[PDB]
């Protein structure tokens, strides 16, 4: 794998030991061969798990999730997928790594797709080697892969709302269950229904992931209610997965707005990853997987692939050359390479709206390409009345940086900025000039 000009896909089934057994061997061989190496973790939680598997080896942890004293002798760097892409975008030299290892290379967040595209392009140019580690590489059609111990698979109707009757099998269980819901708001409803029935419930989402995951190891629980983020290496000591088989999909309508379509079916890769949370202990057979719908190829036309092209168009590769998306996932978006290339000043605004503003890639691009500077928030208030953001069925209001009370009515509307109370609270602070 380690020889130049080659991309290898390590596709062992979930729980086969890619992180704790294969990754340390790869690191030893890379250090022995003097290969400048990068290890890319999907999340801060996986970076902490990787430090345990690589403990002792000279690895430089470029993350605050690990508290380790770096000796300065390391030729192997470990960072999150998003940190890699962020450093590529920023005015900072990123080493031209001889070996690029990506754990959970199935992650479909825009910054993961862009990291895959940049790395595979370097490999295609014969400049580097790469290893993409995932049980479900792009193109997988098998939602029931192998496991360490047998799994009971059962197609059943799964609640997506609070219930008074008809689902005895859910509460009549004395083990631990991980439940994948289509959204944060749907998770809040089921969590409230299970809590009222006497259950201890922990909720996980992208924004609360590091803090709340700790509680799964630190306290006794009956149910973990989570969005699709737990498909990225999150491990639990559970005997059952309940899977709605549904997700929300960001969709760009007419190139003018982003809506959250669905809930709609997950891909076969997502279903296999959600199922993959159980059946991991060979000494505990009989873990259950209850699924409530079929799979579909819902990544086609999904906004993350267009957003990944917006990231790659603004990453320097060599002169005017632009990195292409990783070949098995390049048809998920109809886009010309270079069409989102911004000039130096607007590109700096684009990065800052993402990094500091915490805005979605699509929304940051609309603001920056319009020649608006980072601190100029007038666009948050001058959109059409149909772009009015609503809070509890009444128009949301903020005090502007000028001391005037205005209705939140963005010029460009992206449903991700108000999809839940936490997201809307953060967008209100942005519109007020608080960050
Ligand atoms: C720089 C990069 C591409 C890694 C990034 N950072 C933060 C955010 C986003 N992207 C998009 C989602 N919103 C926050």
């Amino acid at each position: 794998m380690l020889k130049k000009k080659q991309l290898t896909v390590l596709d062992l089934h979930p729980g086969a030991g890619k992180t704790r057994r294969v990754l340390p061997e790869i690191v030893r061989e890379a250090i022995k061969k003097r290969l400048r190496t990068v290890i890319l973790a999907p999340t801060r939680v996986v970076a902490a798990e990787m430090e345990e598997a690589l403990r002792g080896l000279p690895v430089r942890y470029m993350t605050t999730a690990v508290n380790v004293t770096h000796s300065g002798t390391e030729i192997v760097d470990l960072m999150c997928h998003a940190t890699f892409t962020s450093r590529l975008l920023q005015p900072i030299r990123v080493p031209n790594y001889n070996l690029n290892i990506m754990d959970e290379a199935h992650f479909t967040d825009p910054s993961s797709i862009a990291a895959r595209g940049y790395i595979s392009t370097r490999v295609e140019m014969g400049e580097a080697a790469a290893i993409f580690m995932t049980a479900t590489p792009p193109g997988t059609r098998d939602a029931f892969p192998d496991s360490n111990s047998p799994i009971m698979d059962t197609e059943v109707e799964v609640p997506e709302r609070a219930w008074s009757s008809g689902f005895d099998w859910v509460t009549d269980h004395s083990g631990k269950t991980v439940w994948f819901v289509p959204s944060v708001r749907n998770g809040n409803e089921i969590a409230a229904c299970l809590t009222k029935a006497g259950k201890r419930v922990i909720q996980l989402s992208r924004k609360t992931f590091e803090t709340e995951f700790q509680k799964t190891k630190n306290q006794e629980w009956d149910f973990v209610i989570t969005t699709d983020i737990s498909e990225m290496g999150a491990n639990f000591k559970a005997d059952r997965v309940i899977d709605s088989r549904r997700c929300l999909k960001p969709v760009i309508l007419d190139g003018e707005r982003v809506i959250l379509a669905g809930p709609m079916p997950v891909t076969h890769a997502s279903a296999a990853q959600r199922r993959g949370r159980i059946g991991r202990n060979p000494n505990k057979p009989g873990d259950e997987y209850m699924y409530g719908g079929g799979c579909a190829e819902t990544d086609e036309g999904h906004a993350h692939w267009l957003e990944a092209r917006m990231l790659l168009d603004n990453i320097y590769l060599q002169d005017g050359l632009i990195a292409s998306l990783y070949r098995p996932e390049a048809d998920k978006v109809a886009a010309i390479e270079g069409e989102f290339k911004l000039r130096t000043e607007q590109r700096k605004t684009f990065v800052e709206l993402m990094k500091r503003g915490d805005l979605p890639v699509w929304l940051a691009y609309q603001v920056a390409s319009a020649g608006i500077t980072y601190t100029d928030r007038r666009w948050c208030f001058d959109g059409t009345t149909n772009n009015t953001i609503m809070e509890d069925s009444v128009p949301a209001e903020v005090w502007t940086k000028y001391g005037e009370k205005r209705v939140l009515k963005p010029r460009w509307m992206d449903a991700r900025v108000c999809s839940d109370h936490a997201a809307l609270k953060s967008f209100k602070e942005f519109a007020a000039g608080k960050r």
